[PDB]
């Protein structure tokens, strides 16, 4: 579980995307594992706007957070799981990192700020969905 709050908006993984989040729908992408409400109050974080290709993220399934170098944002091929058929997701990283399927919506920071959320795993790798080119989550 997890979200990033900036703004008026709360980005969660789609797949995770509770009642509230949909009756306050403002963007959501299937391909992307991506959805964005709005909120009431605002919100405590900053969108990184970088190439970095390193940064640390939080890992619920061990309690700690740990560096990573990841790839730059692609479509990749995800196997089909509960929540969606096989399908290439879109705007996705991928990283060499401990991850379970519970971790995601960790977050993944760079000195800029944030940069995205865990998204996808497996077999020591970990994939985040890329944040930084939502220029509008800051307007
Ligand atoms: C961090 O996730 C994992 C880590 C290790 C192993 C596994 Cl099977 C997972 C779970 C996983 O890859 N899912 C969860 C559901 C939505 C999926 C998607 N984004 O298409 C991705
Ligand atoms: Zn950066």
């Amino acid at each position: 579980s997890g979200a990033i709050y900036v703004g008026n908006y709360r980005v969660v993984n789609r797949h995770l995307a509770t009642h509230n989040d949909w009756a306050n729908l403002v963007w959501e992408d299937s391909s992307r594992d991506l959805l964005v409400s709005s909120t009431t109050a605002q919100g405590c974080d900053t969108i990184a706007r970088c190439d970095c290709q390193t940064g640390v993220y939080y890992c619920s399934s061990r309690r700690k957070h740990y560096p990573v170098s990841f790839s730059k944002p692609s479509l990749i091929f995800v196997e089909a799981s509960e929540y969606y058929p096989a399908r290439y997701q879109s705007h996705l990283m991928l990283a060499v990192g401990h991850s379970e399927p519970g971790d995601c919506g960790g977050i993944l920071r760079c000195q800029h700020g944030v940069v995205g959320i865990v998204s996808t795993g497996g077999n020591g790798l970990v994939g985040f969905a890329d944040v930084r080119d939502l220029l509008w989550l800051d307007e």
